[PDB]
Formats: C-alpha cells, structure tokens, sequence
C-alpha cells in the first residue's frame, strides 16, 4: 500500500534465529520463530559476498509459484539485501529418510507407507502439471510433520559422487540423466520409484551391496532392485514401471497418484475396522 511494498518480503527482525537444523546436513537452514505469531519456522540463509546470489534468488522466485498441500510452502523472504532469508513452515518430524529409519512400525504401518507415497505422488502430479522438474527426488528431500503429513522439498543437497562435471546421487538418477544429462518429469518418475523402494524398506540405502560404479551397466542389462520383503505386488509393479528404460514408457504422476490413492483408500478401510475392533 506504499511505494516499496512487496507482498512476499518480510523484515529479518520479525524472525528469532536459533540453531542450525540437522547439525548441518540441510546446509544453511536454521530453526527460527516468526515472533509476532509465534509460529516456529525454518529459515534458509545466504550471507553476503557469496557466488550463490543468483541461485538463491532463483530459488525464491520458484517457491513464490509453488502452492500445494504436499509441497513446502513459502511464508516469506528477505531478499532486499544480505543476508537473504527464505522462510517456510517448520516440519516437526524432520526428513523422511530419518523418520523411516527411527520409527515405530506399529504406528508407521502399511497404510502409512501407502499414505506417504500418495502424498508424494500428489506433490509430483502438481509439479508435473505446472511443468516443473524436481531433479533430486529422494526421501532425504521429503519432510514429515504431524500425523504423517509429508511435504516434498529440495535442499540443494548435492549420497552424491562426482559425475559429468558435477555431483549426482547415482542410485536415484535415471539412465538418460546419467548418460546424457537429460532431465525431465520422466526422470523424476524414475526417482519416485527409488523413493518407493526407500519407503518399502523403511529407509535402506538402494542397490544394497552394489558399488555405484556398477549401477548404470547393470541397469542397461535390465537389472532392477528386487521386491522388498512385504512390499505389496501392485506397489512393486508401479516401481518397475517407474524404472522402464525408455522415459516415454514410464507412467505419469497423475497415473501414479490415482493408483496410490486407490490402494491407500482400500488399506485405510481395513485399518479403521481393525482399530474400531480394538476400541471395544
Ligand atoms: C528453509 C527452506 C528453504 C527452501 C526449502 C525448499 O525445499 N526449497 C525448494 C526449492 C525449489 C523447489 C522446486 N524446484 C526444485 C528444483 N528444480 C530444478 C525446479 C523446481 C522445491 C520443491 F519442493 F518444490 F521441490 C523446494 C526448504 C526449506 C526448509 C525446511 C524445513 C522445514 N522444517 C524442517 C525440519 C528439518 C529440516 N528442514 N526443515
């Protein structure tokens, strides 16, 4: 309502800055508090004098355009001068990889594994529809909140090893992306498949006992990860479709989401009945 108003910009002093999250594993991401409203937030920062200004500013632009229940939601930025902030709502249970590695499987049961996958493929259908490419989909890049709410994120984490002049997470990376640097919503589909396998194993590292140097060549001979113990057949079938060698042969996220939503609804019906028996 005044000449230098920007609806996304906040004042840094609105925000109480506290500890770095995850002991550094998320980069420059800090727990903060938006004082006026209490709200605990997460704050990504870039200090002055860096060669990352353009990339950070590009990140802010993108988030201003992303609005979905299962994608991280921008609350505000500080980008009028250094240090830059990007502020989003705090997700209390941390990243999905660790959550799966530390959980109680009585709570995180098979209906919850289906819930997680449905939420993630819904965030990816949205990106698919808006013609975005995530480019680093993985359980380390999903966040968990109350009642197994899952939101997709991207910390810019690049485990990652040297490849084609940069750092790639080989075991999540689609073949055309490794071979030709070709990234698309279809390579995200390949990665979602590895994420499904991460969920199914409660967070095991992919391609167990296989050294990264052998992954591409095995994939090119049509080797794929085997079905995890206890992974339902239909879910494995979806994994193998995400891992079609030709990107065009892989399902869309719309299709994947509809599949998971159906299975989640069926599973949830069984879950509520067992619980209703428990109560009583
Ligand atoms: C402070 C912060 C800043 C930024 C982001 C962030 O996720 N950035 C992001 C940037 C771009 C994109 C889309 N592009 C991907 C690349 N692609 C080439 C283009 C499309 C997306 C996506 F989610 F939409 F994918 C996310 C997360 C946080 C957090 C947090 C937080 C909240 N609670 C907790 C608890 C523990 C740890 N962290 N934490």
């Amino acid at each position: 309502g005044s000449p230098n108003y920007d609806k996304w910009e906040m004042e840094r002093t609105d925000i109480t800055m506290k500890h770095k999250l995850g002991g550094g594993q998320y980069g420059e991401v800090y727990e903060g508090v938006w004082k006026k409203y209490s709200l605990t937030v997460a704050v990504k920062t870039l200090k002055e004098d860096t060669m990352e200004v353009e990339e950070f500013l590009k990140e802010a632009a993108v988030m201003k355009e992303i609005k979905h229940p299962n994608l991280v939601q921008l609350l505000g930025v500080c980008t009028r001068e250094p240090p830059f902030y990007i502020i989003i709502e705090f997700m209390t249970y941390g990243n999905l990889l660790d959550y799966l590695r530390e959980c109680n499987r009585q709570e995180v049961s098979a209906v919850v594994l289906l819930y997680m996958a449905t939420q993630i493929s819904s965030a990816m259908e949205y990106l698919e529809k808006k013609n975005f490419i995530h480019r680093d989909l993985a359980a380390r890049n999903c966040l968990v909140g109350e009642n197994h709410l899952v939101k997709v994120a991207d910390f810019g984490l690049s485990t990652y090893t040297a490849h084609a002049g940069a750092k790639f997470p080989i075991k999540w990376t689609a073949p055309e992306s490794l071979a030709y640097n070709k990234f698309s919503i279809k390579s995200d589909v390949w990665a979602f498949g590895v994420l499904l396998w991460e969920i199914a194993t409660y967070g095991m590292s992919p391609y167990p006992g296989i050294d990264l140097s052998q992954v591409y060549e095995l994939l090119e001979k049509d080797y794929r990860m085997e079905r995890p113990e206890g992974c339902p057949e239909k879910v494995y079938e979806l994994m193998r479709a995400c891992w079609q060698w030709n990107p065009s042969d892989r399902p869309s996220f719309a299709e994947i989401h509809q599949a998971f939503e159906t299975m989640f609804q069926e599973s949830s019906i069984s879950d509520e009945v067992e619980k209703e028996l428990g109560k009583r």
